[PDB]
């Protein structure tokens, strides 16, 4: 758990190198003031190059391990022989790999890639400003002012803005500006593509539900469906989006493995069947088997779950909604059933027409178990089929 | 239902603050002329900060509740001590959250996010123009003209255009222009990504049908399918796209819950089975059970639904098309069947070869019920199996 | 079929209006030279406004029907009272709707939307150049040269390039340039989004096959699969992509309706079962029923379809590949089977171990029919079960 | 295998032509110095135009075959009559087609299209620089310097940067700059769209797993699932992503054909059933049949695979994890089972309650075979049902 601070320190030291080595390349009078920090960074990299193998393609790390920057700056080598100090930025590839490895589970990978690209773009802009120094004619200008001008020019170039108040004056400056132009176009396209990918998946669930509703309502309007049924279906879809975020229970449950799905079924509806008087005198295997076959169904307000006098082969367990039960002819209210309650128990023990109708008060979700699955389950458990009969 | 006008008023007051507080920061001679509106806005925010809890992360609302802007403007504090008045824009986050909460169901969420980003970009452009005032050297220029120049510069920057006729002249102006450059690149990328996400889902159904047709025709061309069958399949796909928008009936129906699917089946084909002479003397449960197993099939023009003399185990209910019936050898036209009619009733009561052939005149859609599902349904209802036999 | 030329003429006349009315607004000395074309266009629009109801939201058409442009130009009304002539561009909305309606089936809808946006952008650029005339100070410059300058400026603005050699000089010019800046950013974002949507679906099948291969090979590498089996699976996937474009036969077939799927099965494998000696003395219903249950399987080179001495319950019909049959111990080659041939016929008439092994020479695709479906089919046709026994 | 070097040579020769013919159009004093290379390229194209038919829409190849460039340059034809030499770039279309044909399987097609577009954009930029020469006024400037200026201008235009330090001065230059402006906007939009398409599919598997986890956890949080079960499910999903990259075994296996799936089952679990004492004295057909019905299930740490005293109808084969077995009441550890081992063998030979419980130590993956599939398999093989009983 203590490797996170070490990785953060590696981030800090590699950013310090990325900001320092091109500035020191530009200004030779910068090696000595930051010499202690430079040697500290070098020894940190040396001590980190074996530490990567502990608690874990490695060519960039090896290239950025040995200190080329110290030799070229101490010897005051010319620019072609000092451009080899730029190998310290090979640490950035391994840093980005480690960052994607450590915090991918906590941060959206598209957003993480976008922030990594933004940081790399800022570092590249600093490097391009330093390169702009390398070709700008010498002048009696403060280092801060000329760095501000170079950073302004490179930020104008990368963002494809092109004010034109800072333009090349020498052929080498023109070649460098063409290269930076192409690089800035490439990274601006990368930024826009990353933003587009992030945005297109920002509301994936909402868009999925929207197209789900649109296709259903278009199909219904083709089939000449009355506005009442259309409004009821739209209200059901709105309730589904507001409660389950438009996710069907069956699709989510089947995507889980057998033991996790069994535990989920336990926690969702084990109490509601534990209240059930019929299923006592039975082992936990029978309970798990019957609740693994509970098919959820959502009933809107004013909908008839069943009709009295009809055959009936289903048993319903209320999960989160509230539902009312009326008489056979639906004049008087027998009782009120809420979460944790169940009805239709008479259908399991006897094959006779139902006694009373039950209608949903509001949007209620309940689990329906047909007689086929119940008979299949009790067939595997003859000892349970005795007392129920 | 009266909270919509209150939310609209909150929108208006927060936009007024967003347009006012930076302008008043720029021009000190603006606090007094808009003092009544300022105090009205302040009292509206104070009265709204408890109203959010009624009829419903809250840190921005609390930050934007108390009036920092009134204190700094009355005391004429310097710019570093008056930048704290910008906390009133924390109301914008809650405003955007409320806007996404209230009208997401009525407006495409991608388009809603795009418009919200456009409005925020306009407000940010106004703020950036005000900041451009804050660093522009003082001059004897009208407020309108200098605001027009600043807004022109910031709109040029944000849209990544960069005319260059308005460029920084001071180092602080250069730093501010770099910051605004990065911000404008970021928001232009955001705009382009939002537009790309909106466009990619503009014709999701049409693109789905297009790739559906393309894969089918490529597979058929691989299998050496004659141009006649290819043209017939293409015509069927065109009819499907023009009627059902390329949506299969089974996929749409199975995506609905059991009661809503039952009601949809009711409205689609309850009349066509109510005409059916065979199914009278039966309860509504049997009707719902049989029509819940009706598998829709689309028959193109000139296609043979069945052949006379063949065994036959299907019954078809015309839904929206028109179909013709010929003789066994197909010389004479027996009759014409249209929407609401049905044929194949003889197969349900007797297992004998069919008497006559039936061929589709135009593109007709009808529901086919095989003998297996019918026998399964009537087995559950022995009382219905009596009169049918 | 003669409405296509009329729609093309409407396209030409509305483009002529879009290019003419702003130019004539800019140059008052342009109404008379194009007066015959103007009145011809007006009468064409008048005669077309009832023709839309024949052989087929209509508010833009009604607005663009009556000739506001003729009145304002003849009366030489000022700019605020002549801006009402721009209602003729309301014809563009109906033109775009008709274009999307007529040729959506022949041209990729994303590409069609991109071209429509490009044309609208060109027309808008012409209009913006005309507006640039409307605010440019009067000068002794040729109309062609000033139009070229205005079009250059507007094309620079819309493409977010911003050279800056043409910049506003008056406050009204600055406001117009800000508006055109925002519009150009919006339409450039629209162009980029349309291009991104078009590109993301350019290789949908290829990308689907690529991710299909990648997930399979990653899962196999996780399960420690030898390089031989990995190479065989990669070769099979390459063959599948090169022949069927990565589309599984079952997925394509099940996406078709029952009669079209039956006809496809007819054309694919009716000859190969017509050669089959066992299935003669049988009606076409039995043939269609058995071939509707043919499950396709792809066998790579060197793969064992079955093994001699094993029980065996499958019959295979070669479709497009070439396959060889060896002895029971696989020393001698019994024969060579090609497209249109079949083997495994002994398993249908007798439940005994197979006599010889059969191995694929090259990548061969054949249809496998297990004994379960065959027994189910022949059970429905007892008259066919006689001679086969 | 020797056609790859020929295709590379064609690439080199067509790039040489693309860089040469516009430069020679600009500078008439360039035909003679590169005459041997020109005639070598011409003869290479002539010898390649029949070679395309060997070891394989052809109109561009025929157009670019015959040497129009040699005639116009030798005759020193004017620009309108020498623009016909640009037909040599028709070779680029066939080159791109061949490149997409040869290395699509080895390189991501989106990335390949992006690189092809980048190369075409560089060639077009060179051509646009040459066209900029064609309209630039003659001056005593070195060819290198003026080419650098033209390339700088065209790169500024295409990347939508627009510095403005190089602007048109003549009407023809203005028209050319407008055309290049539109072309640069189009290709920049193409680059951004290609980058967006590449990025959106960079982490398709990771994004799929992320949305899989998000929908599951949202559904569970809706159903009031305790943080313990939520954490267990999150840990299982993390393990699944880290091992199988979030791919379910069933989905991957069913996407393979029957023989390849059979071979995969062989290699995955043939040894673990070869250790099994019960299944000896059985043929390979029975082994393949039983292992083709092995349903994989993933059990997290601390999870109960079965419970002692319960009926039990499953047999589990450990594949990659490690699992422990305890007593019936779970006080003592019976043994330790690892990869290649199996338990639950008693359920196959006798229908009695299980003797001991088995719980997973760490995340273990094992294949569960229920009694239904085993009974179905052994029913087809009566000779195997003897010794097992
Ligand atoms: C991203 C922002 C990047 C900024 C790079 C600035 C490089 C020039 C630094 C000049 C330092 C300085 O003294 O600035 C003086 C003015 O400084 C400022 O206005 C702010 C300086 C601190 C940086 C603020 C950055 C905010 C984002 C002028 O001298
Ligand atoms: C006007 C146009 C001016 C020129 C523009 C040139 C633009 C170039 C954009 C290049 C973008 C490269 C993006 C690479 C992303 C990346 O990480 O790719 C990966 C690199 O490893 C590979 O991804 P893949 O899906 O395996 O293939
Ligand atoms: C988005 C459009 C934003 C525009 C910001 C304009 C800021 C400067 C306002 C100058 C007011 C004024 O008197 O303009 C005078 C000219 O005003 C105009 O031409 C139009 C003024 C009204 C705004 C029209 C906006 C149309 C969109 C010149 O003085
Ligand atoms: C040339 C390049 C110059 C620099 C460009 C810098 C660009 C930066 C673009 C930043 C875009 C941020 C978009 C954030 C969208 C958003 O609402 O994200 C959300 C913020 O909460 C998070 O979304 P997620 O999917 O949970 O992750
Ligand atoms: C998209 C291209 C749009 C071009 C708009 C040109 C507007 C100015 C027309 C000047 C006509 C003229 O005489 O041009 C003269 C020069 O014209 C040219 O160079 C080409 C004129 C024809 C248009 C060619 C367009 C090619 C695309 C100079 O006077
Ligand atoms: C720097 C930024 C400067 C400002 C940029 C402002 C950009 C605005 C872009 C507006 C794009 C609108 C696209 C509308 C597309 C369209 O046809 O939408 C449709 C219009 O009807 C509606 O589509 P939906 O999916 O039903 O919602
Ligand atoms: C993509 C990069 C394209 C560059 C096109 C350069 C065209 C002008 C060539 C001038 C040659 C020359 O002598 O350059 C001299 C300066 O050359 C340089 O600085 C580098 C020349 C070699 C090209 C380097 C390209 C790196 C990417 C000045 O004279
Ligand atoms: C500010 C705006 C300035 C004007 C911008 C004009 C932009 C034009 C972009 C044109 C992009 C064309 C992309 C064509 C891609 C391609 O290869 O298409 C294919 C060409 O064959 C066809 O693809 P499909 O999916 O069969 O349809
Ligand atoms: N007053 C009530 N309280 C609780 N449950 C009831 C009441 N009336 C009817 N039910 C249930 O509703 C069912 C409808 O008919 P059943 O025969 O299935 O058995 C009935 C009971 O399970
Ligand atoms: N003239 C007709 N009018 C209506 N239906 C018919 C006519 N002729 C045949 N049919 C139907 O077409 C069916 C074809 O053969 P069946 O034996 O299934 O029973 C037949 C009737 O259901
Ligand atoms: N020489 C051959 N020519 C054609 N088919 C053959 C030949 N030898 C074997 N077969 C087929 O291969 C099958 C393998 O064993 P069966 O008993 O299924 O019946 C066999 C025949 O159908
Ligand atoms: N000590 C052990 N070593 C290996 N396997 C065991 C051990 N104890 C129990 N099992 C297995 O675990 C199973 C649990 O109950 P069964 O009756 O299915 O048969 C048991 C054996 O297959």
């Amino acid at each position: 758990t203590y490797t996170l601070v070490w990785k953060v320190w590696i981030l800090a030291v590699t950013l310090y190198y990325a900001i320092r080595i091109p500035l020191t390349l530009v200004f030779p009078s910068l090696f000595s003031p930051l010499l202690p920090l430079d040697i500290l960074a070098s020894l940190a990299l040396i001590a980190d190059i074996p530490l990567d193998l502990a608690f874990e393609s490695r060519l960039p790390d090896l290239l950025a391990a040995l200190p080329l920057d110290l030799l070229v700056f101490a010897l005051h080598l010319p620019s072609p022989l000092s451009l080899l100090s730029l190998v310290r930025l090979l640490k950035l590839i391994s840093v980005q790999r480690s960052a994607t490895r450590i915090l991918s589970y906590r941060i959206n990978p598209a957003l993480l890639r976008l922030l990594s690209l933004v940081g790399f773009i800022l570092l590249a802009a600093h490097g391009i400003a330093c390169g702009w120094m390398s070709l700008q004619p010498p002048s009696e200008n403060p280092a801060g002012t000329r760095y501000l001008s170079a950073f302004y020019w490179t930020i104008t170039t990368l963002t494809t803005i092109g004010y034109g108040d800072i333009t090349p004056s020498t052929p080498t400056q023109t070649v460098y500006t063409i290269v930076i132009e192409l690089l800035g176009a490439a990274m601006y396209g990368l930024v826009i593509g990353n933003i587009a990918s992030l945005v297109s998946k920002l509301d994936a669930a909402k868009l999925l539900h929207r197209e789900r509703v649109e296709r259903v309502t278009a199909f219904l309007s083709y089939k000449r469906i009355s506005p009442e049924l259309q409004r009821r279906i739209i209200e059901y879809f709105d309730y589904l989006w507001e409660t389950r975020r438009g996710y069907e229970e069956r699709e989510v449950l089947k995507e889980l493995p057998h033991p996790l799905r069994l535990a989920v079924a336990m926690e969702i509806h084990g109490d509601v069947i534990e209240k059930v008087p019929l299923f006592k005198g039975a082992g936990e295997e029978f309970i798990r088997d019957i609740i693994l076959h509970l098919e959820p169904v959502i009933y809107g307000p004013g909908e008839y779950i069943i009709r009295a006098g009809e055959m009936g082969s289903d048993v319903y367990f209320i999960n989160r909604g509230s539902v009312e039960v009326l008489s056979a002819d639906e004049k008087t209210r027998y009782a009120i059933l809420s979460e944790g309650q169940f009805f239709g128990e008479m259908a399991l023990i006897l094959r006779a027409p139902r006694t009373a109708t039950v209608r949903a008060r509001a949007f209620c979700d309940l689990y329906r178990l047909d007689k086929e699955t119940f008979d299949r389950i009790l067939s595997r458990y003859p000892e349970i089929a005795a007392q129920i009969q």
